[PDB]
């Protein structure tokens, strides 16, 4: 809900400094970036700003999980100013930290359409107000040194957004702590929230829910609330083999099987059966010998089991059928987890003929949203997406500025 909310569409940026929360925790390997959506989807809201003549835009995010340690080795933003500039045709100055007497002098009055990204938020333990140190015990941050942490970020715009729909879910200093009289959404985060909004409360129907992961137990919240809405659901992935091996006793082998979700896929099932879902499981799959990208690789079905000292890493071809009839069915799709180790080509066919029926589905007029241009939404949300699908708020959201 944005109606009583500032958004960016309506704050005049003209001649001011736009401090701007983006959500640019995206997945790297060997300090490359390998996927860039997150920092792609922050491009609007950039680019209005600057064509509105505001004087500077400051973009700070965190990166990975660094718990209140400066791990510049490990967890740098410095590649996301790289792939940020190629992305806007415009410089972007990076800055070495988040916080201090030198990132507020840099930020003070910068050359005019200048666009600086900070390093790291969570290089500093004031951000998520709690972290670790080298021995994983809980460091405490003094309310004293989150307020001056606020306080700096705050000095660093006159203006505040918010696009960084996929960290809504968490009230860390950057989210909801900066004092500026104007505090407003950005336009990711109006497109994401319209999105699930018009999902959830006006699905085109039938509506598929594609739910895939590794644990049941995680994921009750979210199956539940989707039994409430939905018509269809697949559940496919690893927690599969625990609904499997409860409600037709397949024979797992070494699979995942999640003997806390086990104890409730009855009750799953039973609110599925009262609310008319129809529940897809996957049917047949490619097994591994361990778990490995270069593991030997075989096939089984539900009726043959899969033998001992093998496991499930995809679904197979019968599965891909089934589920490709519950998406041909489908006028509006939400999938959120894969169904297999797709990361490793070996057991990925499955994830991908289904983002085939997927992409298919979108080209006969279908609504299709997938998660953290073939597809109706890309969302950036992860696990914000997730807290919203769970009926969840949003604290980034919450602390905008009212209208």
């Amino acid at each position: 809900s944005l109606s009583n909310k500032l958004t960016l569409d309506k704050l005049d940026v003209k001649g001011k400094r736009v401090v701007m929360r983006v959500d640019f925790n995206v997945p790297m390997k060997n300090n490359q970036i390998t996927n860039n959506q997150r920092i792609k989807a922050a491009v609007p809201s950039i680019k209005f700003c600057l064509d509105n003549g505001a004087k500077s835009v400051v973009l700070m995010s965190h990166l990975g999980r660094p718990d209140g340690v400066p791990m510049p080795d490990k967890y740098s933003l410095e590649p996301v100013a790289v792939e940020l500039k190629s992305l806007l045709g415009k410089d972007v100055l990076f800055l070495k930290d988040c916080v201090g007497p030198e990132v507020e002098k840099a930020c003070a009055n910068p050359a005019a359409g200048s666009v600086i990204l900070l390093e790291n938020l969570r290089f500093h333990v004031e951000e998520e107000g709690k972290g670790k140190d080298a021995s994983g015990n809980k460091v405490k941050a003094e309310p004293a040194k989150i307020e001056a942490f606020r306080a700096s970020l705050s000095k660093l715009g006159d203006v505040y957004v918010n696009d960084a729909f996929g960290t809504a879910h968490r009230a860390h200093s950057s989210m909801v702590g900066v004092n500026l009289p104007q505090k407003a959404g950005g336009f990711l985060m109006k497109k994401e929230l319209n999105y699930f909004a018009k999902a959830l409360e006006s699905p085109e129907r039938p509506f598929l829910a594609i739910l895939g992961g590794a644990k049941v137990a995680d994921k009750i919240q979210l199956i539940n609330n989707m039994l409430d809405k939905v018509n269809e659901m697949i559940i496919g992935g690893g927690m599969a083999f625990t609904f499997l091996k409860v409600l037709n006793n397949m024979e797992i082998g070494t699979s995942l099987f999640d003997e806390e979700g086990a104890k409730i896929v009855k009750d799953l099932m039973s609110k599925a059966e009262k609310n008319g879902v129809k529940i897809t499981l996957p049917v047949d799959f490619v097994t591994a010998d361990k778990f490995d990208e270069n593991a030997k690789t075989g096939q089984a079905t539900v009726a043959s089991g899969i033998p001992a000292g093998w496991m499930g890493l995809d679904c197979g071809p019968e599965s891909s059928k089934k589920y490709a009839e519950a998406v041909t069915r489908a006028k509006q799709i939400v999938w959120n987890g894969p169904v297999g180790v797709f990361e490793w080509e070996a057991f990925a066919r499955g994830t991908k003929a289904l983002m085939d029926e997927v992409v298919k589905a979108t080209s006969r007029g279908c609504i299709t949203i997938i998660g953290g241009d073939k597809v109706s939404h890309v969302s950036t949300g992860g696990g914000a997406s997730l807290e919203l699908l769970e009926g969840k708020v949003l604290p980034g959201v919450d602390a905008l500025s009212n209208i």
